[PDB]
């Protein structure tokens, strides 16, 4: 499977200041748990936000740096190379990489963050007439998690 795993607010917005705008352990759980085992792919930018590779998975960077070479991390140099990539292969972001993925994948998990934040990088729009709705799932609320959530998986249409 091609998937995009990704959480934007109820304006679309990913990023601000190459950080996630919002505070919410649930949804990292939720990333933790779809990815785990399997592979993520990344532009650099984002993989410099993350700081290191995430553990007990595979982490793929995609970047023009052919100087870039990290402990832990596979690059790669083109979006074709995705293609090639064995198993269930997660799109991890940023605007970018969804930009050129999103009409590729075959289905995307996304965390929808139901407030307005402020953002400087956005998910493209996608209508529901494209997108089933194989799941969608209200996050829980509490001490440590205080923004109301929705995981939606999506399937492509048709
Ligand atoms: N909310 C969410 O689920 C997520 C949000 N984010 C947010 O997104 C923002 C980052 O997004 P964005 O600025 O787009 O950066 P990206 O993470 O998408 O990285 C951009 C870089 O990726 C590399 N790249 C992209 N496409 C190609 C290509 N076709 N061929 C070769 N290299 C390529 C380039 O690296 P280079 O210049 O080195 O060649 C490019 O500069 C951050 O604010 C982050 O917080 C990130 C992940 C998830
Ligand atoms: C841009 O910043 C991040 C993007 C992301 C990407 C990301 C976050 N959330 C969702 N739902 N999808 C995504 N693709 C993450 C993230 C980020 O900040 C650390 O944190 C954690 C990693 C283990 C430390 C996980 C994801």
């Amino acid at each position: 499977t091609l998937s995009i795993l990704v959480a934007h607010d109820l304006q679309r917005v990913i990023g601000f200041e190459n950080q996630l705008p919002w505070h919410l352990p649930n949804d990292l759980k939720h990333v933790k748990k779809l990815s785990t085992g399997h592979t993520l792919v990344m532009g650099r930018k984002t993989f410099e936000s993350i700081g290191k590779p995430l553990p007990n998975r595979r982490n793929v960077v995609l970047t023009s740096d052919t100087s870039f070479n990290v402990e832990g991390v596979d690059v790669i140099h083109s979006i074709e190379d995705i293609y090639q990539l064995p198993g269930h292969v997660f799109i991890f972001g940023g605007q970018t990489l969804f930009e050129e993925m999103i009409d590729k994948v075959d289905d995307m998990y996304i965390t929808v963050i139901e407030g307005k934040f402020r953002g400087d990088t956005f998910f493209p729009p996608y209508t529901f007439e494209d997108w089933e709705v194989a799941s969608s799932v209200e996050g829980k609320l509490d001490e440590k998690n205080t923004i109301p959530h929705t995981f939606l998986h999506l399937i492509r249409k048709k």
